[PDB]
Formats: C-alpha cells, structure tokens, sequence
C-alpha cells in the first residue's frame, strides 16, 4: 500500500503570487477573486502585486473574509475547474499542494489530525497552499495554510477563512493540544491489510465499543463512534470481519506489537477507492 | 519531512488510452507520438510466449484506438523500440511539455502518475529498489503509467509501469523500452532478486536529521568504509561506495559530522532499534530521499 495525493493538475493552474509591502504568500486564483490569508497586510487595490506566472494581475477590490483576503481582479482565471469549498472534519483527509511564491512545488497526502492541525513539511514560503479532495473533476477545496506551530506541525483555515482548531492569525504562543491517533483510521487500514494478503492479527476475540475505548484512550487513541463502527459496515461485509473482532485485533496490536507501525492516514472511503 | 511527490498537471496534460482489440492500457502522448507497452497487443493467449514481432507486423494503424478524453487519435503510423509501442498520431499535443527521456539507477526517486484506462487518479513519491522494482499501489489498470522528476519546468521521464510481479511489486521499463532489472513482459515465473535498503539514501536522510533537530542518534564512534559495510549487510543494507562517501560530502560540511561518523551512528542505529523515539517524523529508518533531494 502507498499513500497517493491527488493529482494537482487542476489547483497547479490556480497558483499565484501575492504580494504586499514587503511579505509575499500564495494565492488562490478562481474566477475573477483571489484567495489567500490576510497576514499578507501585515489599505486599497493598488498596493496589492498579485502575478500569475509572467503576468501581473490588476487588484480591482479587496475584501475580507474571516481569516482570509479576497482580491477582486481584472481577469477571470480561464483555467478554473469546477469546484467546491468544504470543510472537513478531524480524521478525513486531503492532498495538500505546497507552493514557494506562486510556484508550485510539490504535493502530498493529509489527514486532518484530531488537535486540528496537519502534519505537513513545508518549504518556508508555502503561506496560502491550499488542501483539496477531488471527485469526478470537481475539486473540493477544504484548507488553506497560514502557520508552522513551534512544535513542527501546521495550522490553517478552510476557504471561507475559519480556523480549524483553537489558533488566532496573530503571533502569540500557541501550541497544538495532544494528537490522538485517528481509530477509524487505523481499523481501515487493517481492513485494506486483510482485504490484500495479511491476516496474522486476525483473532477470534471480539470486545465491547466500551472495553474496547478504555484500552485506546491510554495509548492515545480517539474513543470509537457507533457511527464510526456504522461507516466501517462496508469493508467488514467485504471480508467477513466484524468491526468489533477487528477492534480485538486492534487492541491486541496495541500490547505486543509485532510497514511495521499503524498507519492512521487512510479513511474508510480511501480503502474503498 | 513530508516526502512530497512532483506537481503532476504537466504529466497529467499528456496521459491518454490505448487500446487494442479487448486490451486497454495507458499511454503517453508527446508531440506526435503515443508511448505505451507494446503488452496491449497482447491477447488471452500470448501472454505466455508472445511473438510480439509477429502480432506486430499483423497490426494497421486503425486497430489501435487512442482516446486524449472525448477525442479519438488517428493512428498514423506505428513502431517498436524494445518493448515500448510508438504510434505516430495525426495531431502533435498541445498540453506537450518540455521534456526528456532519461534512464535512472536503484536509489533514485521519482514520482509516479497511476492512472485507469487513461484518467489519472493518483500520484506518489518512489525509489527505484536495488533489485531494480518499485513498491507501488497500483489500481487494477495502471499498466502504462509513467514515472518522472521535474526541474525547472523540464519533466525527465524515466519509468513505464508494465508489470506487478508475484511478490507484490512492480516492473517497468524506461521511455526507451529497455527494462529496468532482469525482467520481460512475458507471463513467466519470474522473481524480484532480494531487496536490500538503500544505505547511501538513509545516512543522507540522517543528516536531514541533524540539519533539523535531532542529534540524539549520534555517537561517539567511527568507523572504516570496509567495517562498516560487513555489518551493514548483515542487516540486508546495500554496501556503501567511495561514490556513495563522495556523493555525501556536502552533507557532511553543513553539518560538521565526517562520513564514517555517520556511518558509526546508523551501525549503532542497526544494532539497538528506535528505543519508541523517532528521527524526523518516522519510527523506521527511511531510505527513499537521495542525497540530491535532501539539499533541496
Ligand atoms: C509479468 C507477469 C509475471 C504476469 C503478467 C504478464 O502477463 C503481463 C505483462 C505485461 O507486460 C503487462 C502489461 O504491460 C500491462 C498489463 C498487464 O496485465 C501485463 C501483464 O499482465
């Protein structure tokens, strides 16, 4: 199994450069507006430098939208595709393109993480990277990046501009909370293991949603849904394993051990895609 | 450090569908010329001793259906090159970047577009393995999928994927049709030689390492190039060269840390395990970063 991104085709043509004083960011360049974090003025349209590639666009109006700048602009951009805004919900996740001054660099596969952050790696210009699922050519934009938190990780906003977590735009000392592993996202993963060739951590023991989240929540994991058990319905018809003789599986895993630690990066969907 | 594959707009703007009678792949559309495993025209037979010289030479260039979407392709012309397909095409592409062919060696990265009967639907970052296979996650139609780097614009393609092998693992070839390792595309008991970790990616990744934070594997120790690689390959490691110790030598002025010294440091590593702790942001030791990439 490897993590894929999506391809980023349709965002890489979206890319801009955003510039204001003496700080420079990326920008999201759809239709006639672009998108992009409001510590880029840290006012009217002229002191605005936005570049898509060789050309300068003209700022004909700026507005703001929570934690994000909207810049109006002379042109539409005709390589829009059709997409969503959205916003996601710990757990779920979605490919981030990283981008330094407009251009983009590379791109790579997320999960939200339970304390709203990303473990992402980021060049030290990707402000205004943006983080996107695809479905059938419409693209679900759902994060766009503002900080590095000093513990390594990243914060960031949806496209309307609303935090995700507890983080302020402004420099003072934040921290993440404690990271949980993401449950759903294990027992997936375990799931996509039997549904290839591994079966060794199969057992015959089941356990209770209870006895199971008093064991996970010692070695920090996310306590587990009866909705969760419900989205994972699917793949235990697909290979005959109750969702709660897998979690017996799982709680064993989380007492001897045995890739070779547990990946919690793949929701359900991504197993069944 | 978040291994990050390319930006796949330029290769995605050149992936179409080839297709031969009942056998859909994925090929490569630059200029005029549609590339792709010469395997699709293959049939239910074949596949164990194809003659692919005589099911070519039975071939016209209407039988292969090339779709860029909505569009069929005319088929002009046709051609093999080791065991790559070229059909020339009516209309060069206009999605067509700067491009290169290039062949790579064991250790070296790149990124792969996996895509189904012509979409892509995935793409991820790579290391060709010392026994020349790729270890892939490949949807059930990947078979034409191109791997690549991009610099400065320029997209160096360097991989095909023709085949999974019994192991679980992925052969291909280069642009060329020139197989990467002792493999045919031929439904034959083949087998992927033993893999072995990349040493010369993992001490480079070390010092990425220390470039960051982490010190906290260092030692005291050194080491000789010969000593070190008797018990390296004890743990199924790839001996380290002179050009591996060359190659890492800038590495090793930014950090102030000499070769061998690192070198001690991983035999350490091999000997005690993780103890729970993590380098940059893994509990296994990661031997897919060159030292090219490292630097940048
Ligand atoms: C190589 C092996 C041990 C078994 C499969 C072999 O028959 C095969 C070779 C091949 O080259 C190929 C493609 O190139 C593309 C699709 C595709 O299914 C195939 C194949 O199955």
């Amino acid at each position: 199994f490897r993590k894929m991104a999506f391809p980023s085709g349709k965002v890489e043509g979206c890319m801009v450069q955003v510039t204001c004083g003496t700080t420079t960011l990326n920008g999201l360049w759809l239709d006639d507006v672009v998108y992009c974090p409001r510590h880029v003025i840290c006012k009217s349209n002229h002191n605005f430098l936005v570049q898509a590639g060789n050309v300068q666009l003209r700022v004909i109006g700026h507005s703001m939208q929570n934690c994000v700048l909207k810049l109006k602009v002379d042109t539409a951009n005709p390589k829009t595709p059709k997409y969503k805004f959205v916003r996601i919900q710990p757990g779920q996740t979605f490919s981030v393109l990283a981008c330094y001054n407009g251009s983009p660099s590379g791109v790579y596969q997320c999960a939200m993480r339970p304390n709203f952050t990303i473990k992402g790696s980021f060049l030290n210009g990707s402000c205004g990277s943006v983080g996107f699922n695809i479905d059938y050519d419409c693209v679900s934009f759902c994060y766009m990046h503002h900080m590095e938190l000093p513990t390594g990780v990243h914060a960031g906003t949806d496209l309307e501009g609303n935090f995700y977590g507890p983080f302020v735009d402004r420099q003072t000392a934040q921290a993440a909370g404690t990271d949980t592993t993401i449950t759903v996202n294990v027992l997936a993963w375990l799931y996509a293991a039997v549904i290839n060739g591994d079966r060794w951590f199969l057992n015959r023991f089941t356990t209770t949603l209870n006895d199971f989240n008093l064991v996970a929540m010692k070695y920090n994991y996310e306590p587990l849904t009866q909705d969760h058990v419900d989205i994972l319905g699917p793949l235990s018809a697909q290979t005959g394993i109750a969702v709660l003789d897998m979690c017996a599986s799982l709680k064993e895993l989380l007492q001897n051990g045995m890739s070779a630690l547990l990946e919690d990066e793949f929701t359900p969907f991504d197993v069944v895609r």
